[PDB]
């Protein structure tokens, strides 16, 4: 039995920015009250994890990163009611405490208990469950999924279908749900509309899936890497454009293509310039633009507010706008009912021990999602 | 007797920026096909007219400004079907051609025939109906209401109730409808919500009216001129704050007052800094901020897009989001049925000949709306 005991296991520790992960033994404390210890089964490599490595996202180091995953409950602390040992679960990088003003709001999902805005890199109680070489190691977004075992707060975990394939549904923990919800819930894409999707990685592909599901008539994919176009078309893009092919700015190209601007645009990269371009290419009177990408820490964009005064709507969201604990189980149920596909997003499946190679595939432009299996 | 003939009348011509208007004789050509010549009865002095004088708003000079008005049709050009001589009318600074993609869109109101985005200062045909001292004089927004007679395109005029009091309902041509619609139509303020209104002039007062009509529980007015607070409370503000009273930035004050951010905020001034402050003070996960004020020409704001990524919505609108020709007559009908009040906005009345004194009153901070009578 491991319940109630410290577990020694393998994890990928990030000791400092711009260095490879170190795959080594960590100690994982047992869960305290209202905490859940999970044996990880699969975790995805998301660009946001690379942002921690690159310094694009600032979070306390050293750290166990990883936020898109699925696993099986090993043990629960006192007072846990929503999961039991043996349950399949997805950690929730956006929690759902159910009690704060956001949780109670019909349209908010960015629960005030989150560790995104002002990250401490701890459990809710302000302490860490991880040690490595005698040193405390930080958590990441309350999830820390780059470990054979993690500990999460109960508000940061959802129980899912016991028959779920964990090596696929881990994507519901971040990239699929984020893109899909950005289209269907946040933008509320309409039937017959024209959509523009900037960035054709895992998240942008999921935005395309949602735009197609919503009945868009035209879905224009934009990426500087033309190797991304074939898969974008497979999942619903009607056209793809590479800005590097044009003498004019791409907002002008897209405005012309759409006979005066698109209905919905999405920034799914993380660049300040593309955020402004995406806003500009939506129709000036009634267009909607959604920011999904995460830009470099503490950098401001510059824009002319006449873009908004004419009638545009500009919004952003975390996790597709989904209230996390309510939505994850339903998304998995919908996947099990064949309502959407996840295989198009998965280009590589590697053992966990190859985490660095998986990040190199992302950085080189060669992968969409690599799933790491424990 | 004047139908088909040039009319000589008095208008207020702006020859140069940063100068008084010159009340002098102009020649007003008869209406061409699909044009309407209107005898003006009353026109309001709106801050946007002042922006033309100050250079905040760039439009070709020399010009006959004025855009908030009501009058009586003197004559119609060939092919006009929607008004007749003797009808009471409001000129529409935002046209409604009824044929473009925006006019056909359920939400859009910024008709593509507008003369706001890239002002030419002409009729729809690219020519002027005004001569002064033998020189052609520009139109403004297709309306040019600072004249005893103007000529407008048919898509820029609405017929209104024959019993309408024109010295009141001119405010439906801009300031009332813009602020009211910004709350009820653009923001879609909800019952029980907390609203923050930056700027307590005529437009911001109208926003407050709209927020109160929509059922807001708290309406916080923000102005650096505390003389504006008594009327703001009369029309529905629950509390007023002056940024100059505080050591902390007002977005922090408002976030504290609203226990974590407001539901709806409105920028009703025209400053880049207050546009960002207004966005910041709405709740980070589900807040909505609407830009109403007109900022200085060609200037960009700087902002951190993480404000949006957490869930905020940022939008702007012209004329309260109202499709102009459909909406203006209905708004007048609702006024005649006492569904809203206009008298709280009217602080001064002057003859047209005292236009410069009217502008002095606005610039000093003393007036809300001065109504000029012809
Ligand atoms: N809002 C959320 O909740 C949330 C969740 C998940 C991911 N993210 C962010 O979303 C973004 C996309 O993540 P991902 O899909 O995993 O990343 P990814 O797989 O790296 O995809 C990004 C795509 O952008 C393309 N690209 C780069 N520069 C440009 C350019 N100038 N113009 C057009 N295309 C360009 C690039 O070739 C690539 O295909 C990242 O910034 C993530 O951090 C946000
Ligand atoms: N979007 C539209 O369709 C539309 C139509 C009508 C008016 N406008 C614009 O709306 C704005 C307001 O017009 P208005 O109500 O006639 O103008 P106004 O009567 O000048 O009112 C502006 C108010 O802002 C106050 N103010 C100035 N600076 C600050 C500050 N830093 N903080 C807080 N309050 C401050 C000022 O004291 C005044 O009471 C102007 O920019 C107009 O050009 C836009
Ligand atoms: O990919 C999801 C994701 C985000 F959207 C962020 F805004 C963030 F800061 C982060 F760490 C993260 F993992
Ligand atoms: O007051 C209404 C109004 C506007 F909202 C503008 F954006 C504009 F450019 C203008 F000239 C105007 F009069
Ligand atoms: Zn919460
Ligand atoms: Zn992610
Ligand atoms: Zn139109
Ligand atoms: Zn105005």
């Amino acid at each position: 039995s491991t319940a109630g005991k410290v577990i020694k296991c393998k994890a990928a520790v990030l000791w400092e920015e711009k260095k490879p992960f170190s795959i080594e033994e960590v100690e994982v404390a047992p869960p305290k009250a209202h905490e859940v210890r999970i044996k990880m089964v699969a975790t995805g490599i998301c660009r946001s994890d690379d942002h921690v490595v690159s310094g694009t996202l600032v979070t306390p180091l050293p750290v166990i990163a990883g936020h898109e995953a699925a696993g099986i409950v090993e043990s629960i602390g006192e007072g846990v009611t929503t999961v039991r040992p043996g349950d399949k679960v997805i950690p929730l990088f956006t929690p759902q405490c159910g009690k704060c003003r956001v949780c109670k709001h019909p349209e908010g999902n960015f629960c005030l208990k989150n560790d995104l805005s002002m990250p401490r890199g701890t459990m809710q109680d302000g302490t860490s469950r991880f040690t490595c070489r005698g040193k405390p190691i930080h958590h990441f977004l309350g999830t820390s999924t780059f470990s054979q075992y993690t500990v999460v707060d109960e508000i940061s975990v959802a129980k899912i279908d016991a028959a779920s394939p964990l090596e696929k549904v881990c994507l519901i923990g971040c990239g699929f749900s984020t893109g899909y919800g950005s289209a269907v819930k946040v933008a509320k894409v309409t039937q017959g509309s024209t959509c523009a999707v900037f960035g054709l990685g895992g998240v942008g592909l999921s935005v395309i899936m949602g735009c197609k599901a919503a009945g868009a008539a035209r879905i224009i994919g934009i990426d500087i890497n033309k190797d991304k176009f074939a898969k974008a078309k497979e999942v619903g893009a009607t056209e793809c454009v590479n800005p590097q092919d044009y003498k004019k700015p791409i907002q002008e190209v897209l405005t012309e293509m759409s006979n005066g601007g698109v209905d919905f645009s999405f920034e799914v990269i993380g660049r300040l310039d593309t955020m402004v371009t995406a806003l500009s290419c939506c129709q000036e009177a009634y267009g909607v633009s959604v920011i999904v990408g995460v830009p470099p820490d503490s950098q401001n964009l510059s824009m002319n507010p006449m873009l908004l005064l004419s009638g545009r709507t500009w919004k952003g969201a975390i996790f597709g706008g989904f209230k996390s604990k309510d939505s994850v189980p339903k998304l998995v149920a919908d996947f099990m009912a064949k309502k959407f596909a996840l295989d198009p997003l998965i280009t590589h499946v590697l053992p966990f021990e190859k985490i660095n190679e998986g990040f190199d595939l992302l950085r080189s432009g060669e992968s969409i999602r690599t799933i790491l299996t424990f």
